[PDB]
DNA sequence: ATGTGACTTATAGTCCGTGTGATTATAGTCAACAT
DNA sequence: ATGTTGACTATAATCACACGGACTATAAGTCACAT
């Protein structure tokens, strides 16, 4: 695998919780699959970056917001 | 198309020019084609993480610097 | 334009297929231009002698047996 | 300087004078400079193909009895 | 709720080639004077 | 006759890039069945 897909995902699964989101509603409100959501937060998905697009959509989160945290994951 | 995108396109060139690289160069060391980076920069083509993960290797930049420079081109005005 | 040129220009193609050799392999084992192994085959171009020399060594081929398989597609109908 | 090149000239020469003819004449009869012809025998000049084309039909030679020869002049 | 697997279908990514403006090196052509 | 030296100017040859079609690998999106 890779080193940034594994805090991409990482990130992705840390904002659902913070918010206090369940799989489930990430996928309803991002209009992806919930299996394809799951596959992504044990990381078995190599994300496009419109995908990932639609993930920050749907955790309600700005590119940017999204970016400053996956920076500060990625750096231990 | 996809906010986003040309802004990973955008930077991708950018940072290519300021390190004095050529798109052959580029693709080089990307281990990718130099037709598929000519098509990143060109049409802001949909690219993978691991993809963009290989560019950033191959740009001679880490993947912090690059999504710091991310960061500055979405905010621009 | 010029009858020796796209006999040239044909031989060239020919000897770089039967190599199973692909015109960018060819452009680097010519030390010559990737478009200009394509200008040759493509258009014909107009070559100097010292770039045929290049590009006979490209194809891993010697002056006599390219000039043996020139003179045999002069000869075609 | 290259060998090819050298042998090209060579040929070009030799076929002139079999046939008696002077560099003026070679020029005269394939519209080309005799400082160009000159050139090219003392093996000061890369031609290209078109040139080397115009030098065959001043010289009334065909392309194949030009190939044949040049390549038996290349084997020593 | 989340996690599998496995199975299509869209598309990301590859591979080989075409065609092009812009620049640099050099052949094409023609002087003057040689011998 | 041929040789040589500068020249000017056409074009060979270079360099960085765009663009297309066809093919291969794989991400995108949806089933069934776990827990």
């Amino acid at each position: 695998e890779s080193f940034l897909l594994s805090k991409v995902s990482f990130v992705i699964k840390k904002i659902r919780l913070e918010k206090g989101m369940t799989q489930e509603d990430l996928a309803y409100k991002s209009n992806l699959d919930r299996t394809y959501i799951s596959g992504i937060e044990r990381n078995s998905r190599n994300l496009t970056i419109k995908s990932l697009e639609l993930i920050m959509k749907g955790l309600e989160v700005s590119d940017v917001v999204f970016f400053e945290m996956l920076i500060k994951e990625i750096l231990k």
